[PDB]
DNA sequence: AAAAAA
């Protein structure tokens, strides 16, 4: 009496493979305010 | 004194084979609001 | 003893093809508050 | 005067064995926003 | 020994063609509280 | 065999024209806590 | 062979004219928790 | 064919007159954490 | 040809007088999580 | 025509007497991060 | 002309004695996310 | 007239024993940004 | 908001 849920794992494993894609696109934008955070500290201490 | 009910099981086993067909057509539409439910959460947390 | 449910899959596969259309129209509006979320952080840290 | 309900437990034990399958497919997608939640905190504190 | 049911399909195919008309008139009113739902979020985050 | 649904679109197009009216009355009250949010930041930084 | 249904429209047009009366009496009570919802937000942000 | 709904407006106008009473009892308790929020800032800056 | 419905209003006016009794017993339990909701906010801000 | 609701107030007055018990058990745990919040400030200023 | 309803109270007093059993099994699982909610706050404030 | 709820406590006591497992796996990752938070303060003060 | 910054 089953219902075919084969279209579930095919849909959301491709879903969770897309959460990883837009996680790496944020990490690449948070290191901008990490690098610029501490080369401001070099100019101030000088 | 029987009445031929051979046209019953031929009619509703093909009936319950059609309930399964339109059950799988709903599951394929509920995973749309499951995937889009949690890639909205990635954009908000970023 | 079947009932023609051929008008079902023709109606809701075109239905679930429309849920995808208005999912992509929301993702295009959530990245506005993702980009503007972290170019506010550049102005504050400066 | 019983009615054979042997097709019940054969149908829904296979049903509840499928709820477990799509529960583990969600847990694998909620840990994405748990890991990315706190490696954002490392970049901000730096 | 039939009864003419030709006035049935002429009456309810025009009936179900009217359910579609007042379905599209609701969708045009639910996007008002979808758009205004997330331009409130832009003003709050600012 | 139709039923006159001409009183539907006359009733809810005037309905959705009123959702827009009380959406603009909220936007005018959320910019108060947007402007006052960042002229507090000028006084604190001084 | 008709039956006089003139007492129908005289009874329920006055009925639907009363649903409008107690709809406007609820809207006047939901704006209390809309106004007080966002003057709490002014006190918290201060 | 009406039903006397005169006991409705007599019941909920006195209802919405009570929502205002317990709204003003919260505002009097949120200004405590507004005043104490910024006389802590005077002691810290000193 | 009436039927004595004098036992109706004697039964449900005493019924609706009891809905008011267990409404006031809930309001006395929802103010517990209103008071404790915002004296937690005083300890956190300190 | 009443129904005995004497088991209601006996059940939820003992219910709301238990919400007070686990409210005081949280307040005793939020003062830990209030005291330790500002004896960290003494060590830093030294 | 009664019908023996002695099997009613024997069936549902044992029923409501089982609602209490699975209420206490939830309370034991909600305190896990209460304790872990505020020992995360100690690590963040440090 | 009971229903065997013996499969409830066997299922969720093993459930709440798993919430504790993934609570301790987060605490081990929040002390990373507690230790690194204050050995950054040693390098800055030097 | 605190910690960065004075």
């Amino acid at each position: 009496g089953v219902i075919d849920t084969s279209a579930v794992e095919s849909a959301i494993t491709d879903g969770q493979g897309d959460m990883k894609a837009i996680g790496g696109y944020i990490v690449g934008a948070l290191v901008i305010l990490a690098v610029a955070g501490l080369i401001y500290s070099m100019l101030r201490k000088a």
